[PDB]
């Protein structure tokens, strides 16, 4: 059955095997990406790979290396018993994401207000805090708030699936 | 005699068996945490490996695959000649931290202070430099540093056993 996986453009990610355990009656498994055979594992031989950018794992699992856009959709694993018989099919959805750069905080004085932005990533959310207030939410690469006060520090976080990064900055007006 | 190891938590690690090199002479080596024999190689068998967590190499390294909170401990090595010798027995401690994030520097020009912050990590030294002078260590994850003049960027770096991370910010206060 179908599972999702979130991979970053760019890194490897490993596709594992669902609620599997390997053992030595297990003669063969193998992952094919929509229709197409991306590695095949049979027990007693060198493993099939389509190419150098996928790598089977010691326990069944693909393991992609380089992640490239032609790699996302759905994947299937089917491994099959010594005595052929199959004891597994599952369908996993891969969706890959790029990585989130860290934010720049910038501000006016004259309108008081704060704007976060970032220039990397995708399926970004943008997070604002002040002291340990959450401030404000939106997916969406670039936010604005204006301030109320200014006791603390702002940290704005920007977010994806895959990655992580934040910055703080203390708005220091000429008063 | 021991050694002391540090990982990195979620990466892997290989324990190597201190100026040992594997011969046919060597019929077995095991490895041992606590009460429970981690891995064994013995030489007409197969490896025992506690479970899918280890694998022990050609040489008789012992690699953990992905480093938890509690792998850490003293860890022995004990290898045997097929004579039944006890060639050696080592121990080593395995430490295991957590790396450092991207430290974030913000500044204060009223109180003409900087203050450098780090949010990831464990056994973190922040260090601060200002164009060639180191200004501070501190093994924080948080520093403060009142200026004394402005000619230069000030450099932060996040730094602990497994790990290392800098940021650089020009003080720019409005006149």
């Amino acid at each position: 059955d179908s599972g999702t996986v979130w991979g970053a453009l760019g890194h490897g990610i490993n596709l594992n095997i669902p609620n599997f355990q390997m053992t030595d009656d297990i003669d063969e498994v193998r992952w094919e990406r929509g229709s197409t055979l991306v590695a095949e594992f049979k027990r007693k031989m060198k493993p099939f790979l389509k190419s150098g950018a996928f790598e089977i794992l010691a326990n069944g699992d693909l393991k992609i290396k380089n992640l490239t856009r032609d790699d996302s959709g759905t994947y299937n694993v089917t491994v099959y018993s010594t005595n052929g018989t199959r004891i597994l099919n599952k369908a996993l959805d891969l969706r890959i994401l790029e990585m989130v750069s860290k934010p720049m905080i910038y501000w006016e004085c004259s309108n008081a207000t704060l704007t976060c932005e970032v220039l990397e990533g995708t399926d970004v959310e943008l997070k604002l805090y002040q002291g340990k207030e959450h401030l404000r939410s939106l997916r969406q690469k670039t936010m604005s708030y204006q301030w109320t006060n200014l006791r603390a520090p702002f940290k704005c976080k920007a977010v994806n699936r895959v990655s992580q990064e934040s910055e703080m900055e203390v708005v220091n007006c000429p008063e």
